[PDB]
């Protein structure tokens, strides 16, 4: 293969088997297009998602390192967090989780309920800050002090998004690969953007794999500019450690993610009702509701290359549904 | 070769790949056994669980007899109404179900979070009523009046536990031989006993592929007096069906569910403590949680046929982990 790098970098079993690659016949008679989903919401461990494909490679390194403590950051209710708290624990490690709460709630749900409960049970050690201003920096300071109490901490940026991390989203580009040659034509593969690892990884697998499919991120967070420079960065870096070439361009749709991180929004909620309704599919109010929004006003402003087939890249999130009622 | 007639049965694809059989090797070092699980908590609908294996034969037999609608029965936080619904909605299948309040609870997030919160999702028209009392007649006289508005409607009963709903786990017994085979020499299978199609289903099919196992049925409901005639009258019935017979007596233990269906206890709460701090698994309050205190006070009083390995089989049940939150 091209991608043969990838098998130099020690990696645990997470995952197992490739994710299922699906037709939404329901989904694509209503929207009059053919919708495919790579079903990445069902990775085994603990609920499930994207991180757990970063985590193969990461918490391999954190092992190589003798590390006894996995230290990240994320909000309240975030998914890595979680898939985070979840492997620390399958493999007897602390985890130590740096938490903010981007939106001021006060609601009950968004405070204890969903990925925030989850933790409690993975009995991960909770530090409150009042906000990740500098996510890398705090980190690296907090991981210090757990050092220092006895530890050997091992630290796992926001989102898992290392170029490191990132191998595990070259990994399901290699199977979005294999699972599409019985798939005539796929024009467009669309994927939440946020802090960059997932985007950043198909971007490379797909430009090596696919070369003629469209990859288009949709931000949960940030504008074209401010989320560019962060996906082609991340581009690079991985390319790099793969000894390929990367040139594609990064495409991102910035209309979709109103008005913050971690905000529901209507056009948000209506894909995951959409999407549980016509498929049984459950999206999440986040990242992947959002997400799939932007696929559907893609269709409806003609925003794609062309025509033709788009598969639906999900990447988790479902139990933040249950910190999100009845609202935040 | 035993099983042959069962390939007789029309069946959709709901699961597709064999689920997981997994070394608990944590959970395995605190007990002082050797356990293993089996995730049928990651079949890839809605947020998974064991219903879906039987969902596979009677929504075939729905369809065979041109079924548009599929009625069922539960509590409000049912997660077999909850994979129902999702199915009926990835089949453009209407979807009505009979739901009880069987605890009295006015907690909010039993009454509209986790699996009650999915249903509305999947469009599931919802038809309260006080208690469940006979729910075969209360589905039938619910049936005649959907079928008075020109709905073709199909019943399932309570946790889609006919003989026929039950050859899904017939099947199950059929992927656990193979993936023990070689592997491990398992002594001893372990599952929530409700409704009993997972029980009986797999009483036939162990019987018939691994005679020598034992399999431990843990109530979640009923006295050994009250559950065992209904195990016995599956058993007896999904033999019929494959054309074998079926001598093998059924066991079960109901030390575990107490104060009764959908109450958690303390040996349930600690079982799904143990198992997410130790193995990062996600049990539930109802059944899987309960069902693991019997498996571990089993081990701690000897109650099994010897010291050897068990197989817990997870049949899912983690959404309800939400609505029981903080309190019912
Ligand atoms: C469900 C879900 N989907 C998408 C994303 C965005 O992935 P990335 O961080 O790689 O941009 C995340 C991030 N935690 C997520 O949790
Ligand atoms: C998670 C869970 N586990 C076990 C059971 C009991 O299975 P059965 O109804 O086949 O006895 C159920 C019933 N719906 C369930 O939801």
């Amino acid at each position: 293969m091209p991608l043969h790098h990838l098998t130099r970098f020690p990696r645990l079993e997470f995952i197992g088997a490739p994710t299922p690659l699906e037709y939404l016949p329901r989904l694509s008679d209503y929207l009059g297009r053919e919708i495919y989903i790579k079903r990445d919401d069902v990775t085994p461990i603990a609920m499930g998602g994207n991180k757990l494909r970063k985590l193969e490679f990461l918490v391999a390194d954190a092992l190589r390192e003798g590390a006894d403590t996995l230290i990240t950051a994320g909000a309240i209710q975030s998914n890595h967090v979680r898939q985070t708290a979840a492997v620390a624990a399958k493999l007897g490690l602390h985890c130590v989780a740096l938490l903010e709460n981007p939106i001021g709630t006060t609601a009950e749900n968004y405070l204890t309920n969903g990925n925030r409960l989850l933790l409690d049970l993975f009995n991960t050690q909770i530090e409150m800050c009042d906000a990740l201003t500098d996510p890398d920096a705090q980190l690296q300071t907090l991981a210090t002090r757990i050092e220092a109490q006895g530890f050997r901490p091992y630290v796992i940026p926001v989102g898992g998004s290392s170029a490191l991390g990132a191998m595990g989203y070259v990994e399901s580009a290699l199977e979005i690969a294999q699972q599409c040659e019985e798939v005539v034509g796929l024009s467009s593969v669309v994927v939440a953007s946020g802090s960059a690892g997932t985007h950043a990884g198909l971007a490379v697998g797909l430009e090596h794999l696919m070369p003629d499919v469209e990859l288009i991120g949709v931000t949960v967070s940030r504008s074209v500019a401010e989320q560019k420079p962060k996906v082609i960065a991340l581009q690079q870096a991985i390319a790099g450690q793969l000894a390929l070439t990367a040139t594609a361009d990064i495409h991102l749709w910035d209309d979709y993610f109103a008005p913050g991180y971690g905000v529901p929004n209507d056009a948000g909620m209506e894909a995951v009702k959409l999407l549980a309704s016509l498929e049984g599919v459950l999206l999440d109010p986040v990242y992947t509701g959002k997400a799939m929004a932007g696929l559907i006003d893609g269709i409806s402003q003609k925003r794609f290359n062309d025509d033709g087939p788009i598969l639906f890249i999900h990447t988790g999130g479902a139990p933040a549904l249950f910190a999100y009622h009845p609202h935040v």
